[PDB]
Order: C-alpha cells, then structure tokens, then sequence
C-alpha cells in the first residue's frame, strides 16, 4: 500500500546517519520524528553558501528566491538541503561539510 524509504544523510563536517521514513521522508522530519532534531539554516534561499550534495534518489531541492537567482547551475554545481523534498531521497550529504 505504501511505499517505504530509507535516508543516508551524512555531513562532510563529519556526522553519518541511516534512518527509517516512509511517505515523507524529509532528513529533518523522518530523523525528528525517529529521536534527533536537526535543521538547515535560515531556509530562506539567498545565502548560496550551503552548498550540499547529493548521492542518490530522486528527491527535489528547489531554492527560495528563483527571482534572484536560477537554481539549474545552483543545483548543476551541488544540491541545497534548505529545501529538501520527500519524493525519494536515497543518499544526501548536509549543508555543511568543514
Ligand atoms: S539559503 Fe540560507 S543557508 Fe541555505
């Protein structure tokens, strides 16, 4: 009936994790909801410094202010953990990294 997802998110400043989610995957919601609490940032999309990655899984990422700036080469360059869609996020890294 429903489908199950698994994230792997880990920071290149140095944490690692693998929780359980299903339908609404969200690192910050399936990992609020599993014990931990994270959080991006200001969740605003005008910074361009949180420049995350992704490793696989067809979740979307969609910056805030698209009228300052196009996120194709914002995303062609890494992937923004501000946003975050549950659609299907396999692997990510965080916004952070040092
Ligand atoms: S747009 Fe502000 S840290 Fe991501």
């Amino acid at each position: 009936m429903q489908r199950v997802h698994t994230i792997t998110a880990v920071t290149e400043d140095g944490e690692s994790l693998r929780f359980e989610c299903r339908s609404d995957e969200d690192v910050i919601t399936a990992a609020l909801r599993q014990n931990i609490f994270l959080m991006s940032s200001c969740r605003e999309g005008g910074c361009a410094t949180c420049k995350a990655l992704c490793s696989e899984g067809d979740y979307d990422l969609k910056g805030c202010s698209v009228q300052a700036l196009p996120p194709e080469e914002e995303e062609e360059g890494l992937v923004l953990l501000c946003r975050t869609y549950p659609k299907t996020d396999l692997e990510i890294e965080l916004p952070y990294t040092h």
